[PDB]
């Protein structure tokens, strides 16, 4: 009755594994707890002002990657290199996709690991020093989880809108909260107040 998509995720570099595997989990369960939570407050308003939000703070992180992707494609043209390296133990992911914009973040974690491939071949070809690549993993990797800290909040602000309306013992039993067991994304998800 309802459509899901189960698909396999092929990812080469360490830190777009590393973001898939501490929040690929949390995020689709909290883009799931989001479209019922809304659907239990039933305002269209408030529905498309939610589902506005969250498309905005993806779109915002996925134009960023091509950008960073389009300068540094360029940079690779500017200086002559039409390769990029193998990786020494990708990983495969099976991952079930429910609501569209849950694929949208899984692909942005393949934006990432196709961003990282290019800074690893910059880097392996002289053109990267190696504290630049360094601050591309670590702020790269950290955009990321922001978004993941920040969906994750945005469900939290729902939950407290929901409980606003009355509608909070309905919540606890249609979609009851998950853990967050990463600290930066759980520290980050207080964008509530």
């Amino acid at each position: 009755s309802r459509p899901v998509f189960k698909q396999v995720l092929k990812v080469n570099s360490l830190q777009a594994q590393r973001v898939m595997e501490r929040s690929f989990e949390r995020v689709s369960n909290s883009l799931f707890s989001i479209d019922v939570i809304l659907r239990i407050i039933g305002e269209q308003d408030e529905i498309d002002q939610v589902e506005t939000v969250i498309l905005e703070h993806i779109s915002k992180v996925s134009e960023d990657l091509d950008k960073a992707t389009a300068q540094l494609n360029k940079l690779m043209e500017d200086n002559g290199i039409d390769m990029m390296p193998g990786y020494t133990n990708p990983n495969e992911y099976t991952i079930e996709i429910n609501s569209p914009q849950v694929a949208q973040f899984a692909h942005l974690i393949r934006k990432l690991d196709t961003l990282m491939g290019i800074v690893d071949t910059l880097w392996l070809n002289t053109v990267l020093t190696s504290k630049q690549r360094t601050d591309a993993t670590y702020q790269w990797q950290q955009r990321l989880i922001k978004l993941a800290g920040r969906i994750i909040g945005i469900e939290k602000r729902a939950r407290i809108s929901a409980h606003s309306k009355g509608k909070e013992g309905e919540v606890a039993e249609a979609a009851p909260e998950s853990a967050t067991g990463d600290k930066e994304i759980a520290d980050e998800a207080e964008k509530t107040k």
